[PDB]
C-alpha cells in the first residue's frame, strides 16, 4: 500500500483478530508448499505488543493452511501471509480474507538480544 | 452439551490449557483434508480474553494436527477443534483429549469494527 | 544442556521469540510425520507465563513445519521442537535456529485442576 496496521478491520466487536486479505489472485496447489501472500500492510505494531499471524476457520476448513506467524514490533516490512494448499488446489482472489491478526503483549526479559 | 467453558478442567495447577475431548468416535484419513470435530463446549468467554485451540504434544506426535484456531470473546456457538490426520490413518475415541483452550488477553485498537 | 530458558537469546530489541536451535543433526522426509527435535534448553517458565513454541518465517518457507507447542509453566523436562517436512526432504544442522519461544500471560481461572 504502503497502508499501516491502522487500517486493518475487525469482524465483530468481539473479534479477537485484525482481517488480512491477499492483494494478488493466486492459485495454490498442494505440491507447491508453502507460500507467502502479499497484504500490502506494513508493520511496526502499538508499543510492548507484538503480531501473531494465524488463519480464519472457513479458510482453513476449505483446505487452505495458514501457517502461524509471529510479527515482530519492530518489524516495518510487508505482512505476509505464509500459506499451503493442503489436499486441494486452492483459489485465493483479490481482496478474500485469508488470515487475521491478533495482538498479544510482549514480555520483557532479561535474556541476551 | 451445552456446556459452558467453566466446565473445562485442566491438567496441573501449572497447565497453560484447557482441556478439550471429542464428543464423537472418528476415524481421520490424510486425504480427508480438515475435519471439524464436536467438543460439545460453548463460548462465550471470559470478559477481556479470547481463546486460542492448539493441539496437545502426545496427540500431535502421534499424526493428528490440530490447526490453531482463534474463538471471539462474544462467540457463543460450539468450539469445534479442526483437525487432520497428517500421515496416518487416525483414530479418535469418544472422550479423548485432543486440543487445549489457552485463553489469553483481548488487546483494545481503534481499528475500525 | 540443562540449560534454562534466561540463556535462549533473542534476534533484536523487538524480537517477539527467544531463538530455539536443533542440538542434533537431523534430516527430515514428509513420510516421516511429526519429529520432536532436541534442543538441551529446560523448562520451567517465569512466574505467571507461559510458553509457546512457533516457526522461524524463513524455515517454514524452507518447507520444514513446526507445530504450535505449548509449554506449561511448571514444566520442567527439554523444550522439544515439533517439526515436520512438509514436500521435501529437509535436514537441520547442529545449531541452526528453528523455531521461537514466545512468552506469554498466564491466564488465572476457577477451572477445576
Ligand atoms: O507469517 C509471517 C511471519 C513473519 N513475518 C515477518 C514479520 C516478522 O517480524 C519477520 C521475521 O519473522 P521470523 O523469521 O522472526 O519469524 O517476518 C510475516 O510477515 N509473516
Ligand atoms: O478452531 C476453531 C476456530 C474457530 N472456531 C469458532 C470460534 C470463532 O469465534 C468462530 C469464527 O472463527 P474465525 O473464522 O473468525 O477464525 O469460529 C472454533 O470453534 N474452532
Ligand atoms: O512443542 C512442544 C509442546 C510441548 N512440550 C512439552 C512442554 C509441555 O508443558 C509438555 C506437555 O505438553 P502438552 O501435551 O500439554 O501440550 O510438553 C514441548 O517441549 N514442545
Amino acid at each position: 500500500q504502503k497502508q499501516p496496521i491502522s487500517k486493518l478491520t475487525r469482524a465483530t466487536p468481539g473479534s479477537a483478530g485484525l482481517d488480512l486479505c491477499s492483494t494478488s489472485h493466486t492459485v495454490l496447489t498442494p505440491e507447491m508448499g508453502p507460500q507467502a501472500l502479499s497484504t500490502g500492510i506494513y508493520g511496526p505494531l502499538p508499543p510492548n505488543t507484538f503480531g501473531l499471524i494465524l488463519g480464519r476457520s472457513s479458510i482453513t476448513m476449505k483446505g487452505l493452511q495458514v501457517y502461524p506467524g509471529v510479527i515482530d514490533n519492530d518489524y516495518t516490512g510487508e505482512i505476509k501471509i505464509m500459506a499451503k494448499a493442503v489436499n486441494n488446489i486452492v483459489t485465493v482472489s483479490q481482496g478474500n480474507r485469508i488470515a487475521q491478526l491478533i495482538l498479544l503483549p510482549l514480555i520483557e526479559t532479561d535474556n541476551k538480544v
